[PDB]
């Protein structure tokens, strides 16, 4: 799915993921994780490919994505980073709220 058509759909997803309707659970993913400031010990040992929505937006604005799948890969990388580093009952609950938005809207892509 290399179409612009599909990439436009992904672009609508990103803007919805950055909208104020989801800010309550989404804003921890707006910018890169500041592990050193937040005392996230070993964060960059355990997480070798950081990702966040500011990075996904840059890549989308620079038209660096070749198809929707690369897009999805990055968004799921961001969520996976969160699940891998944190315990199951870490306030991870915000990631699953946002991922439910992303996944349902990704599944609705034309094709
Ligand atoms: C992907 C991600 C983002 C954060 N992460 C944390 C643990 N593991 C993660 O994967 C993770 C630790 N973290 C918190 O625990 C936290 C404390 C106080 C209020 C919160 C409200 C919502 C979510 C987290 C917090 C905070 C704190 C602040 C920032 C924003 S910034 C520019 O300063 O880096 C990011 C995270």
């Amino acid at each position: 799915g290399s179409h612009m058509e599909q990439l436009k759909h992904c672009n609508g997803i990103l803007k919805e993921l950055l909208s104020k309707k989801h800010a309550a659970y989404a804003w921890p993913f707006y910018k890169p994780v500041d592990a050193s400031a937040l005392g996230l010990h070993d964060y960059h040992d355990i997480i070798k490919h950081p990702m966040d929505l500011s990075t996904v937006k840059r890549k989308m604005e620079n038209r660096d994505y070749r198809d929707a799948q690369e897009f999805a890969a990055d968004v799921r990388l961001m969520f996976s980073n969160c699940y891998k580093y944190n315990p199951p009952d870490h306030d991870v609950a915000m990631a699953r709220k946002l991922q439910d938005v992303f996944e349902f809207r990704y599944a609705k892509m034309p094709d």
